[PDB]
């Protein structure tokens, strides 16, 4: 079992190597993070040999001058051949509509496209940082539970600060009601605070929902963005 | 009818334009293209711009979803957001990391009907005169479909037919090649290559063929093929 | 006295911590770093952080702005605050760098402000700062600078493996324009810049008391007028 | 007399191609603006860009890089070249500004490759600054200029109507700090700056010649050594 471990933070990031400790009682761990969220293909990138942090465990690790998507295309290439793809663990939430503009999801569904297994992991923050010794029991109980899934697999975590218990989610999928207030700097100069807020509160079941209730959420995600049913539209006229 | 019309290349693009006067055919078109999620973090400066017909319109320091928020502000009530036409093409995996896609993306989470529009390049530039016809006749068909919709287009330079279709989902290989710049610092090219043929009546092989595509999306993620009840 | 720590590199860099822990052995510090010139056009924002695990505590936080912000955010914060350090930075600041550099900004914003400030920078070359290692020197640099009369500003460069102090000036060569074409995978062009000095840097600058191994440490001005134009 | 005219704005700022009509009267003119240090983490892209109906012909590229990136490849795609123009910058560049002047930055690469160079900017103050009020002062600057001993390097900040011209020294002004705390509509905290100088800018000075009418020229320096400290006094 060789395991990728990126992120979308950086190298000195305490979720990453909280990932790579995490993901080292099941396997080797390599290290790819980096210095758009799509693999650099126009030109050139660079990646140099990183040393791993004083006080955590070694591992082996480059610092990629590229996206998360570059570390994981890096990553197969420098440690191949890689079974698993793991990315975070990000310092802010990837939760509902916010996945899609997730450089730590975008990591791990590139390791998904890659035809390996991946997860992307994620903390919600809400002005403080988490406490990764007290989140590791959960850590590790989140990827005993996603080492048992049949592979490949394409998950999205999100732990909130202090873990009660885990569930198996789905997108929570909100409207949004667009609220744009006008405002004038200290020099008179105007712009506008953008504050869209969702119209009701999460549904049970979902990501978001989970996690306020005190619950690890993982969230089984598709590549496939088709809406199946209206491939053949009635057209009125 | 009123449209919103944004895009992801900026106010400068010939696509905004060539998109924004398609869709003053169909009803009253205002334009908020920047100078991918909403800004809320801080706030957003924007500032009128003129159109290089005439349209009202605003260059906005942010986001393409930020200029659906704010154009919505600006120019509500607002029924209707276009996106595009993008230089470039968003298909398949592309879809995802699509600021085109996201503006008409934002359109729909505000509850409004939208679309991006694209157009695959290289070598040759769009000519939006000879475009024109096939925008005209896309809008057209756009707007037939029941409401709310949220569609994906792509053009080809010189469409000959017009088709619904799937996203291009295919799997990847690696490919990296080392190197060395001209100074014998080392560096690493990457060249992901797609493992098969575009699948037929996805975007990709679409657009191949001639044919415009128009693919509906789905905004939930969720695999339910994968979904789980808890073990207690 | 009372000690504002920042950087450029951010709120989880080694040199950051590195820096705060010797400077505490000479004032209370505190630690405001970004997550160059201040932010007066939009709002910032500010986030109360906890100091590593494996180090002193630190009141401080982590800044969605500049490195000059988190000077002036630090000022609102902690004051009254006598010094400001920023660094260490993972990377050289010498010559024409300085000019540019983030950490120097923070340390002239902080002497803009009235008050003695020093940048702290470590050229790496491909290898990684062992700051366990660079702590004598560390402390041995701040204790120098502390006897020099206030205000001041000091750019400070520390090779890897020190073995002596130097004042010095900055180093201003001449370049070469080197420009190499390739091209991007479709065949279109693209250029290699590698600019290279002219000559070998000048006996007491502060690139040629790194090449021998000393920590360079020059006073720096805050008038870019060329005098001798004048008239 | 070959010229490399560049900016800060990108290659369709009215800026940019009022400094090349106008440095055209002294020699010939090639460009090489955006698309502040020379990028050497990967190579960088360049395209030929074209003149317009109604404007004389400039050999020219896009590049997509910095200002300084633009002089190094304008040195390689046009060498040699003697002189290095930067600007006309739409807002100023007075005092403390120009230490992250991406339009200063342009010129000074030119100075450190051995050439003369100038920047050129002009304070906004609310309007849209008119090229053709602003061109005999460009050129009597540039006049200026050109019969200074070489290599120079000099900064210049014209008022949008100009009544002289003035050589001046940097204004250097110690600050005030200024913090003010605030929420957003969403009850979340956040700060705005607002550091103000301590005093009014001193006769002579960069800032009190535009405010006085004048055009400012303010020869810069390369060397950032205080050498009143090069052996303190502890």
């Amino acid at each position: 079992m060789r395991i990728l471990v990126t992120n979308d933070d950086g190298i000195y990031s305490p979720g990453l190597w909280a990932l790579a400790e995490a993901a080292s009682q099941f396997g080797e761990v390599f290290v790819a993070a980096p210095d758009g969220h799509a693999i650099t293909i126009a030109h050139p990138v660079r990646a140099y040999p990183h040393p791993s942090p004083l006080h955590a465990p070694h591992f082996p690790a480059y610092r990629v001058r590229g996206t998360p998507a570059d570390c994981v295309a890096l990553g197969l290439h420098l440690f191949g051949p890689v079974d698993l793809v793991l990315s975070g663990v990000n310092l802010g939430s990837n939760l509902g509509h916010e996945i899609w503009h997730s450089g730590t999801v975008a990591a791990a569904k590139q390791g998904y496209l890659f035809g390996l297994s991946a997860a992307a992991f994620s903390v919600p923050l809400n002005g403080e940082v988490p406490d990764f010794a007290g989140l590791r029991p959960w850590l590790l109980r989140t990827l005993e539970t996603l080492l048992r899934l049949e592979r490949p697999f394409l998950v999205n975590v999100n732990l909130p600060l202090r873990p009660k218990g885990f569930l198996w989610t789905r997108q929570s999928v909100r409207a949004y009601e667009g609220v744009v207030i006008p405002g004038e700097d200290p020099m008179g100069r105007p712009f506008y605070w953008f504050a869209p807020r969702p119209l009701k509160e999460a549904e049970e079941g979902t990501d978001r929902w989970a996690v306020a209730q005190g619950f690890v959420s993982a969230t089984p995600l598709r590549l496939d963005l088709t809406d199946e049913t209206r491939l053949q539209p009635t057209l009125a006229h």
